[PDB]
């Protein structure tokens, strides 16, 4: 049986996404939240409301990432130092999730925060799409998997680094652009510079994968990722007008979506699909 | 469907080990192991090969730990805290393995860690190890698992942790404890902090497992724990018997096997099952 070996590349990228992978790390004990008080207690209600649902959206995703995505992922991998890195940011999926618990900690009563657990637990969107990314990451939950499901498998797990995290990161990004909430702002700086990284590294696995295809294969899989594309985008169109339809930010939140959707099609070596259009620069500078 | 919620507890102790997990956080580049080279060169051929060998093998334990082990574990855990707690382990795991690498780049040449490498790959004993603990493992590769099967592969991965790195770590410790690679010493004990700990927590989530099994099934788990434990001790005592009998030492190893191999028991609840025997305390000063 095989032991990892450091001193011999078994490719041309696994050592530099380890070394930065852990030269990113952190742990929530490292942002005090608490300054973050004096800005939420002079939001609106319906402001109050959009933030901790987000939030509670985005703990439910990092939660299938590190507990599902990444685990059976990292399981059907040959390369051994690819493996590594792929169960360091899997790890990291722990601190996410966890830091949100950190940033509610510090906002919310502890009757507050069973409210917000118990609407993700019963939500039916949040459901559906991650009933649909995680429907790939259960395929692998057998001893040989093939190269379709492998591949497709890592091109819904970029979907979620890439894309599905960014109609809930908006709001935390406007805000702590606007000066609010910029202790907690941080926290979710600090997770998308490792989503980043995450999005990348999978996209470049993937790549290989398709490679290693059949021209009849490589056809399905494109079709097959351009419906996922588009099946997740319908969900996130629902999700967004739930969600900010309150407070007033639907078409913008809606560019953002359509511009990380780009990111992650590229990530993947893909064409992009939406137009470009300026992100609002208020959550640009949140960034 | 469930996002992980730490303001409200799944147990009584999964908090207190992600806490002390995140605390042992470390990486190799934290270590410089120049300085060891001095001592190295005064040691005889038998006692490098000795060290190389030992640290060939744990490379291989700790790269199935992290690759297999923790990841297979930890996807059919329904407690999301706990399940947490696995993952920064696993990743952990593949910290440890890299560490021995950047023992090696220091002690040998390039030609000689491909010699290493080479024999661990090629080794019977290593792989009969390994391959027993890892059958446990693959059982899971499959949509739902049996308690008894999970149980059991959180038996195997205590008998990895506590028990089958104890014939590897007994040399870097007899020789830090005379001073001897001190600097490499304090990569092994910050890998034996941090396994100490998994052996423990995965230990807890075992006996969980068994409250839950009934009368019958607890009896066969305990029929196979000891089987298990006897099977793997016969290719410890082959494993010793070929490292250490150049160095005089392997009665020595033997009794530290056997004592830890005790507190892998007691991580699961279980008897001791071997005499106790007087541990070489320079061993014990190197710790
Ligand atoms: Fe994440
Ligand atoms: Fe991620
Ligand atoms: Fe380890
Ligand atoms: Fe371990």
């Amino acid at each position: 049986m095989r032991a990892v070996n450091w001193n011999k590349k078994e490719d041309d990228f696994s050592l530099m996404f380890w070394k930065q992978n852990i030269a990113q790390f952190w742990t929530e004990e490292e942002i005090a939240v608490s300054s973050d008080k004096n800005t939420w207690v002079q939001l609106s209600k319906e402001e109050q409301i959009a933030y901790k649902r987000v939030l509670g959206g985005l703990t439910l995703l990092d939660t299938k990432q590190g507990g599902e995505g990444m685990p059976l992922v990292l399981v059907h991998l040959e390369n051994l130092q690819a493996k590594s890195v792929l169960a360091f940011m899997g790890a990291m999926e722990e601190v996410h999730a966890k830091s949100y618990s950190h940033i509610f900690t510090t906002l919310a009563t502890e009757e507050e925060i069973d409210d917000i657990f118990d609407w993700v637990d019963n939500h039916p969107l949040l459901e559906k799409k991650a009933g649909i990314i995680t429907s790939y990451y259960r395929r692998l939950l057998k001893p040989e998997v093939t190269k379709k499901e492998l591949y497709m498998a890592m091109v819904a797990s970029v979907f979620l680094e890439s894309y599905l995290f960014y109609s809930g990161f908006f709001y935390p990004l406007y805000l702590a652009g606007q000066g609010k909430l910029t202790a907690s702002g941080e926290i979710i700086n600090l997770i998308i510079r490792d989503e980043s990284i995450h999005g990348v590294f999978v996209g470049i696995l993937a790549q290989q994968i398709f490679a290693e295809l059949s021209a009849e294969e490589q056809q399905e899989v494109q079709k097959e990722t351009q419906e996922l594309l588009m099946e997740l985008y319908e969900i996130e169109m629902a999700y967004t007008e739930e969600i900010y339809t309150s407070i007033g930010l639907v078409e913008d939140v809606n560019r953002f979506v359509r511009y990380n959707a780009n990111k992650g099609l590229m990530n993947l070596g893909l064409e992009p699909k939406f137009e470009e259009e300026e992100i609002n620069p208020i959550v640009l500078n949140g960034l």
